């Protein structure tokens, strides 16, 4: 069935901010090689601070970021930048979990905890994404000698 956590919150999907999630698959041409989200700090009420991670080349990468977190929706800002996602699926475990990202022209995003393990949830997320964005072509931003 691969019935994950229902009903969905990103809180919990984010294992209440007390992990880190790596981009593993994205159907966006334009994803951030090694893109990585971590806590950075207690959740400010419905506020999490967030820094992520990314390589350019052979040059690590870094940013802060403030998610507002709303049930299953995610509203990650930075300076002037604002970007909205909606948390689709969700692992079991909160292992990994599939996201929307808000847009003209939407994608779909795959993050997951960097660890092995909880294998069938991987491969639930990745029937779940493939639902969400059949026929689009995926980016594995992970798999870049991370
Ligand atoms: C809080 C631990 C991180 C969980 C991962 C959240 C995941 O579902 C995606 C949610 C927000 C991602 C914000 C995207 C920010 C872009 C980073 C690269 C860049 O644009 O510079």
């Amino acid at each position: 069935d691969c019935t994950g956590s229902e009903p969905v919150d990103a809180f919990q999907a984010f294992s209440e901010g007390k992990e880190a999630y790596v981009l593993v698959r994205s159907t966006d041409p334009k994803a951030r090689d090694c893109l990585k989200g971590e806590p950075a700090g207690e959740k400010q009420d419905n506020t999490l601070p967030v820094m992520m991670t990314f390589k350019q080349g052979t040059d690590w990468a870094s940013t802060d970021w403030t998610f507002t977190l709303d049930g299953a929706k995610v509203t990650a800002t930075l300076g002037q930048l604002t970007q909205n996602r909606e948390v689709v699926y969700d692992s079991q475990s909160h292992h990994c979990h599939v996201d929307k990202v808000e847009k003209e022209v939407p994608d779909y995003e795959m993050w997951m905890l960097d660890a092995g393990g909880l294998e069938v949830e991987v491969e639930c997320c990745r029937q779940k994404l493939e639902e969400l964005a059949s026929g689009r072509n995926q980016m594995y931003p992970h798999l870049k000698d991370c």
